[PDB]
């Protein structure tokens, strides 16, 4: 994967450099121990002369030298990845010295997806209630996430945090992936659990990236099906009433899964167990995850 050498990526301030005075910056969106996301303003960013809602990713106090390296690191793949509907797409940066590395992106109305979903849980009907979730809703979401996958590991990176946290909702039922990462406080975040030295997202994380550290496209298969049950619970946390310690793992080693999530179809908790397979070579593709879940999506109209 490129994303682990970024620091080779090119640059282009004549076509990324955005000026900091035509940025009007608003309330925190997310904040961590050393970054945060704040809700800005932007004059002209994307169209002439037009006003934008935008989220621009940007340190704060804590931070050091490493995260602003990190930052930048940021900025480069987000420029050689490019742009998808359903990834957040960077709109431009602050790069000049005097003032903070900012990342600008797309502004996604309705937030993480998790959330949405927990406050729908009196608004949803199988099939049709004007602002009512529907199974269509769901599937519709898994799809644009695949969708959005599929072009990642065509770019050659990698996500290694997707869960529905990571999924933002926008206007016309459009999700888009992001990463929050430094603007998440992963200390306080229960999904983060301390895990030597370091705090991961281990509910999400398939056997071979605990056990053996790997991160891959076949990984982030897994999380994908992690995010599938999170979708078909209306947002609700995975392993309900488990501890997730050594012994939650050598049983995940052993083969246990969850079961069905309370909305499910059969064949999308199918789904869910295909990307769970032990073997990270006989999970699906996300290619092949766009597939299917295009036929889910026509079997249910
Ligand atoms: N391409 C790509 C990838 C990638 C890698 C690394 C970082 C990112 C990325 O997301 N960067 C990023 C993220 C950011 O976080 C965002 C982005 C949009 C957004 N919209 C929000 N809406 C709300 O809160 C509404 C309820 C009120 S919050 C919010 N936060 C900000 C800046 C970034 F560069 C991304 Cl997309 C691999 C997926």
């Amino acid at each position: 994967p490129l994303d682990e050498h970024c620091e080779r990526l090119p640059y282009d301030a004549s076509k990324w450099e955005f000026p900091r005075d035509r940025l009007k910056l608003g309330k925190p969106l997310g904040r961590g121990a050393f970054g945060q996301v704040i809700e800005a303003d932007a004059f002209g960013i994307d169209k002439t002369a037009t006003c934008r809602t935008v989220a621009v990713k940007m340190l704060k106090e804590g931070a050091t030298h490493s995260e602003h390296r990190a930052l930048m690191s940021e900025l480069k793949i987000l420029i050689h990845i490019g742009h998808h509907l359903n990834v957040v797409n960077l709109l431009g940066a602050c790069t000049k010295p005097g003032g903070p590395l900012m990342v600008i992106v797309e502004f996604c109305k309705f937030g993480n997806l998790s959330t949405y979903l927990r406050s729908k849980r009196n608004e949803f009907v199988p099939y049709k209630y004007k602002d009512f979730l529907t199974l269509e809703h769901l599937i519709c979401y898994s799809f644009q996430v695949a969708k959005g996958m599929e072009f990642l590991a065509s770019r050659k990176c990698i996500h290694r945090d997707l869960a529905a946290r990571n999924i933002l909702l926008s206007e016309k039922n459009v999700v888009k992936i992001c990463d929050f990462g430094l603007a998440r406080d992963i200390y306080k975040d229960p999904d983060y659990v301390r895990k030597g030295d370091a705090r991961l997202p281990l509910k999400w994380m398939a056997p071979e990236t605990i056990f053996d550290r790997v991160y891959t496209i076949q990984s982030d298969v897994w999380s994908f099906g992690v995010l599938l049950w999170e979708i078909f619970s209306l947002g609700a946390s995975p392993y309900p009433g488990v501890k997730i310690d050594e012994e939650f793992c050598r049983r995940l080693k052993e083969g246990t899964r969850m079961r069905a999530p309370d909305y499910t179809t059969p064949e999308m908790y199918q789904t869910m167990l295909d990307c769970w397979h032990g073997e990270p070579s006989q999970r699906p593709t996300f290619s092949e995850l766009v597939e299917h879940l295009g036929n889910l999506l026509q079997a249910n109209a």
